[PDB]
Formats: structure tokens, C-alpha cells, sequence
């Protein structure tokens, strides 16, 4: 074993790969969105602004997962990153309603972690995801619900001016 | 009696402790509005912003109530605060006429009590009420009215872009 | 459900309620404490002072658990705030002793509600209830057990310079 | 056809294309090796500091060929990121030499598209190759040559010194 | 009981008493190893200034422990502090793994403290173990098995400019 | 013999290393006192700052032995910290006295060891006791008996106050 390593289990060991294939999948899903914006045919650009803010705090999410491994004495193994599911996001609406959809199924990956942690008896780890990932998430899932909440209250998106006023105001 | 009374009937002592409750309730029902604003179904911060800054107003109308009947040697009594009479506040318009409602019922209030201090003869009592009370009451109500003047104009409820505008450009 | 809803069951949504109500009546009894000490037959300012600012730190605790409620995405629901158990608080040592025994009544509310999260598999609720309120519980205990040791020592509330000179002194 | 569209082949679209995934392939690459150094049995702290740069480095490069095929009016397409050949690097040595075979893979692929819009007679996309890609690779090239020569002069792997004062001299 | 005691058990109690002897214990142990590193026939300052400062370290943390053992309203009892188990420490390569060793023992005995405090329903307690010992022990571990690789690699102790060049740049 | 050893008899050494331990007990008896002052049931913090500091003013001393030995080309040898006689402490006034026979009973073992470098004609070992320990020993003795002196005319222990404004106005 590593010099360094106690208490840490090899069912941990290879949750955390899997976590660390996750964070980098959503950091490429968000790069698509932020491309998506910046065509002639769609010109948003303070919607291409916020999802490259997105894709960008995915990939630190991912480097500070690397950081536990090594520290716990575990070794990393990495995979393929899969192509997103589309290449045309449809409107400001419809690519709100995919970033829930995604940010939920991280989040239900991160609880499934933390109770393999608790069965194994594993202190440092519980806390670790608690400090640096449980709160962050919850945070992440009620601002999308506010957006989604409000662009549909506007008209978007049949109401052409919806996503115009919507990108200067709230996005500015 | 207390070593400092002069001038002061024990009915107006019995109406002060009676404002006391009244402005405690006021700033209960602002309170309620504000986490309504909150909610992810409704998402509009600066109506939630503006509730949140009028309970707190109320609280300190209360507080220096407490400090003049401790002055002129009254014994304050405290009372039950009633809940609102909802839980849902159903729009931004309908919130800001339920206000409206409020207000006027507190400036309701102290006039009778300072018809009270006039039949009385207590000029000291007569002068705080003006000086502290009705001048901000009548500012209050006026606000209030036109707030519900420019809503109703620009098609609130039914027209959705009104209450998010609004929220941007009179609450911000 | 709400769209924002994850891994929150009912029970914990309710106990949550109870505990907003609780909070509330804790800065109502500071309240009553704070107006006794400012009587002219009294007359101990840095003791009003000191239960003024517990009132309002209180408050504080009520409006962060509004907070939470709205960000997992349950639904407020308030209730009556029912008046303290007396209005005449007889002295300065009596008072702290009172106190001590409201913020003792108020944590054992709230590793009942830890123990509860616990069962339920609410790993981000535990965390929450840790962070923000169990170790501000643990230091207000032990500040009012040095104070009313000190108070008792000095011969209160019948040696007459023992609460002017703790008021002095240690509140000052 | 989009409506910026102006001298702008199809064959040239679809090598950007290509060139996208294979800067995206090489940041990849550069997280491995970074990852690598950073193992308790290995410990060369300013070996893992300089791939960490080089991997942000590629990725500036693959979201400035994304702004510029929005800009003529093409359409961009995404596939799978492959992982990397290895995931222990042996020794700084090698890895060195590693990436000095990487970095001339990625510049013989720049003369093939460069070939291709001189072909096409595309006078602002065979620039923008010249201005921002072709003098970084002839400069990155030249500095992993002369870090590969220094290393194999002081006795690198075997003279156990050797990487230890590489990490403290030059890339300290 | 004490008037402040809640919720805290008897062999909690005694085994926090049992965690200040075991950190003031480590605390001579380091001082001990300074001693030794300015001998005149040793003579290296920066190995010496180093394991002081680890001496210090441990002697906060046991300080901490006295502070949380008098706020939940348990009793101090100490005992005997033994000797270390050399006073000579043969070389720089040698201490490094006695300290490394010393580190594993420290954090075998927190484990159990959380394991027991889990056992007896005590958050407060499991919280405070988690904040200030379990992520500190982790990141010392990790420092010392990196000291311990480097000099294995250089060939100390035998190779003799091994134990100078490592006190000149990396304990500088 | 080491190569710096000059006019240093192994009687002064042995002589050296039992002072070395007598400071390091002194350090454990004030820490122990300190910890009594901060009870909840004894609360007295200018008390309780007061031995925090001469514990740490007597492990300098114990570190000051330690170099002089090394620089003479003597050998450090440790033993085992017997604990303290009391857990205990009763009360302000008692503690004082105490701490003034145990500072007493470190002047004597200073004045013997003075009288044994005068004997082997070691003016150099001379030198350095007489400038560094002699003058603070008489210092902190006359320090104690004024404290003692002003305690008892105040009429501690068991008039209440006395300990209380002690505490405040010359401790404070
Ligand atoms: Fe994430
Ligand atoms: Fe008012
Ligand atoms: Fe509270
Ligand atoms: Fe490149
Ligand atoms: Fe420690
Ligand atoms: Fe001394």
C-alpha cells in the first residue's frame, strides 16, 4: 500500500474515479450551451457570458476531487469524456430546463457517495463532501429554478422580447 | 405611584399598551409578505427586499413606544401577536393593496388616541404623536397609492412582463 | 412538488416550522427582560442594554430558517407568538437565571431536530444545523453560568453595591 | 447558407473541426502528467506547477478556433475527448520527451491545414494560422528541446540528484 | 452536575482527559529531535527550526482540548508525562520516519474518539473533531511522506551533500 | 570529548540537565492553576490569564538551559513531568501562595548551582546565571508577596468582592 494511506477503502478508491468522470462531462455539456449563443442566427450574449462562467467552476470541481485522491494515498484512473446529447439548444428557455435537469443528477451522485462514506466509517471524507460540494449544489439548483421561473412568466419563448430584456436585466 | 408621574391618566396609559400590539401585528404581516416574494414559484427579490425593510420600520415604532411609557412612569403589559390572515399573497398588486389596507387602519389608530390626550389636557402626549406618528403615516399612504396607480396601468397581473419591469425599474 | 425539491421529507419540513415559532417567542422574552431593567423604580442600563441585544440576535436565527425552508423547497407556515410567562422579572440575578434556562429549553429542541435529519438520510440538513446553531448554543450556556456564578458570589440581589458594580464592571 | 457567409469552403469547416478536438485531446494529456508528479512516492512539486499551465494553455487555444468558425458563419460540431496512452509516466525525464513528440504531432497538423486554405485561396483564415498558432508551436518546441538536453547531461534517471535540482534550478 | 452540562457523557469525558496526555506527550517528542540537530558533531539549523515548530504546534492543540473539556462542564485530570523513546536520532532520514510514524498514532486514537461520540448521540462533539483535527492530521501525513521519498531519492544517508542540499532548499 | 569542550566539568553538566526538568514542571503547575480559573463554577479570567503567561515565561527558561548546554559541548538528557500535587486549587488567594513557595523553592536550586560553577572556577557558567536568572527570580518573588499582601487586607476568601475587584483592577 501507500505509506500514507488508513482507513480508506478500495470501494471509495473507485467512487471518486467515477465522480471525477462526472464533473468533467457537465464542464463539456456547459462549453456546447456557451457556443450555442454566440451564432449570427441567435446573438446572446450575455447567455454565452454565463454558461463559459459554468463550464469553467465544473473543471475546478474536478481538479479538487484529483487533490483528495493523491492526499489519501488512492491512485487515479481516468476514461473517455462523452460527446454532449445535442448541438442545437432551441432558446434561452430550453437550455435553462437542461442545466436543472443536469445540476439534479450530480447532486443525487454526490448523496449516493456520501452514504457509501457513512457504511465504511470514513469521517474525513463525510466532511469533506458536506464542506466543499453539498451546500455549493443546493445554492446552483434554486438560482436555475428562479430563471426558469421568471422566463416563463415573461412569455418566452413566443414573446420575442422575452429573452432580449431578460439578458439585459437579470443577466447584465 | 411611580416618583415621576405628573399629568398622566391611567386611560391613556391602557391606550398606549393597546399601539404597543398594534405595531408588533404590522410588522408580523410584513414579515409574511416578504418570505412570499421568496419563494422559487414567485422569484422577485426587490418586492422581497422592500417587505423585508418595512417590518423592520414597524419593530422600531413599537420599541420607542415602550421607551415614552417607561418616561412618564406608566407599567407596560404584553399581549399575545395574532398570526396574518394568510399564508399566500397570490401577486405583486394584491400584495401592495393589502399594504395600503394596513396603513390606514394604524393612522386609524392614532387618531383616536391623540383625541384622547386632547380631552385630557396632556400637551406632551398631544406633541410625540404629531412629531413622531402622523407626518410619517400620511408619506406612507401616499407611496403606497401611487405604487398600485402605476401597476394597474401598465396591465398587472395579466400582463407578464408588468411585475418583473416594475421589480427592475421602481423597487431596484 | 416544487421543481427544486431533492431528497426532503415531510416530517423534517415540519419540524422546521416549529422550530421558526420558538425563535420568535426567545426574542419576544428578551424583549420583556429589556423593558424592566429601563423602569425608574430599576434603573440598570448596561442590564437592558445586554437583553436588548439578545432580542435581536434571535430574530436574526428566525429569518435564516425562513431562509433554508425556501432554498430546499418546503412552505412556511406561521402560528401565534404567544406573551412570556411574567412581566415583573424581580432582579439582575433572577433574570440570568431565567435565561439560562430558556437557552437550555432551546438546544434540547434542537438535537431532537439534528437526530430526526439523522434517520431521514438528510446529510446537507445535519450539516446546516451543526454549522449555524449548536456551537452558538454551547458559547451563550456557558457566558450565562460565569455570569450568575460572579452575581451570587458577590452577595445579590440583597448586598445593595453587587448588581451597580457587576453592571459597572462586566457589562459595561 | 448563414448570412455573414463569404469565401468560406466546406473542406475548410470540417478541418477546423478536427483541430478543435485534437487541442481539447492534448489539454487532456497535460492534466495526466500533472497529476502524475503530484503522488506521495514521487513528490517533484514544481514538475506538477509546470503541466498544470501547459494544460490551461491548450484549452485558450481550442475556445479561440470555436469564436473564429462562429465568425465566418460555420457550424460546429463535437465528438469524444479520448483518454490519454498511459497513467504512470516513469520518470521527468520521459515525461519531458513525451511531450516534445505531442507538440510535434499538433504542429504537423497546422502545415496540413494551412496547405488546404492557400489551396482554397482563404487570405484571412491562412493569417489568422500564421498571427496565433504557427510561432507559439516553433517556441514551445525549442524550450521542451533544451529542458530534454539538461536533464540528460546531469545524469537523469539514474543519478537520483539530478530531477531534484532540475525542479529547484529551472522550473522553480 | 455542573449547571452548564448537557448531553455529555462519562467516558466521553474520560477519554477527552486521555487526547491531551497523548498531545502533550508528542509535543516533547519534537522537542527532544530539536535538541539533537544543533549537537555541534550534527550541526543542521534548518532541520533543528523545523521540528520546534512542530513542538509548538502540538501544545495548541492540547490547550484546545482543555478549553472544550471546562465549556461542556467536565473535569481536568492530568497525569504523568513519560519520556521519548531515544536521545539520539542517528540522521535527518531517520527522524523524518519516526515523526511520520508518531503522526499515524495521533490520528488511530481521534478515530476512535469519533467513532465513540457517534456511539453516544453527540453532534456537538463529532463536529468539533471533524473542524480542528481530522483535516489538520491528513495534511501532516501527506507533508512527511513527501520529506521521506525525497530523501530516500537523494541517497541519504550515506550519499553526504544529500541531508545539506535538502536543509538549504526545501527546510530554507 | 566534543570538539568545543573547554573548562567544563561533568559535575556542572549533571547539575544542568536536573534544572532543565525542575523549569519544565514549573511550566506544568502554572498551566494546571489556569486551567482552574476558567470553570464555570469559578470563573475568574484576568485569574486565569495571569498563569497562562508564567507558564510559557518558564518553558522559555527550560529552552535557554538547553542552548547553553549544546554550545558547551555538553549532552542533553530527559526524564519524565510529574504531575502536579493538587487538581484543585481552592481559591484566588491561595493559588498566590503557592505559586510564591514554588518560586522560592527555584531560587534555591540556582543559588546552589552559582555555588558549585565557583568551586570548579567556571566564570563563564558564573556569568551567565548571575545575568539571565538570578535578577528575574527576586523580581517575580516581590511580585507575588505585594499580590498576597493586598488579598488578605481586602479580606479574601471570604469576603465576596475581594477576589472580584482584585481580578478587575490589578489584573486587569
Ligand atoms: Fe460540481
Ligand atoms: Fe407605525
Ligand atoms: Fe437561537
Ligand atoms: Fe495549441
Ligand atoms: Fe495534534
Ligand atoms: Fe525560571
Amino acid at each position: 500500500p501507500s505509506q500514507v494511506r488508513q482507513n480508506y477503502h478500495q470501494d471509495a478508491e473507485a467512487a471518486i474515479n467515477r465522480q471525477i468522470n462526472l464533473e468533467l462531462y457537465a464542464s463539456y455539456v456547459y462549453l456546447s450551451m456557451s457556443c450555442y449563443f454566440d451564432r449570427d442566427d441567435v446573438a446572446l450574449k450575455n447567455f454565452a457570458k454565463y454558461f463559459l462562467h459554468q463550464s469553467h467552476e465544473e473543471r475546478e470541481h474536478a481538479e479538487k476531487l484529483m487533490k483528495l485522491q493523491n492526499q489519501r494515498g488512492g491512485r487515479i484512473f481516468l476514461q473517455d469524456i462523452k460527446k454532449p446529447d445535442r448541438d442545437d439548444w432551441e432558446s434561452g428557455l430550453n437550455a435553462m430546463e437542461c442545466a436543472l435537469h443536469l445540476e439534479k443528477s450530480v447532486n443525487q451522485s454526490l448523496l449516493e457517495l456520501h452514504k457509501l462514506a457513512t457504511d465504511k466509517n470514513d469521517p474525513h471524507l463525510c466532511d469533506f463532501i458536506e464542506t466543499y460540494y453539498l451546500s455549493e449544489q443546493v445554492k446552483s439548483i434554486k438560482e436555475l429554478g428562479d430563471h426558469v421561473t421568471n422566463l416563463r412568466k415573461m412569455g418566452a419563448p413566443e414573446a420575442g422580447m422575452a429573452e432580449y430584456l431578460f439578458d439585459k436585466h437579470t443577466l447584465g
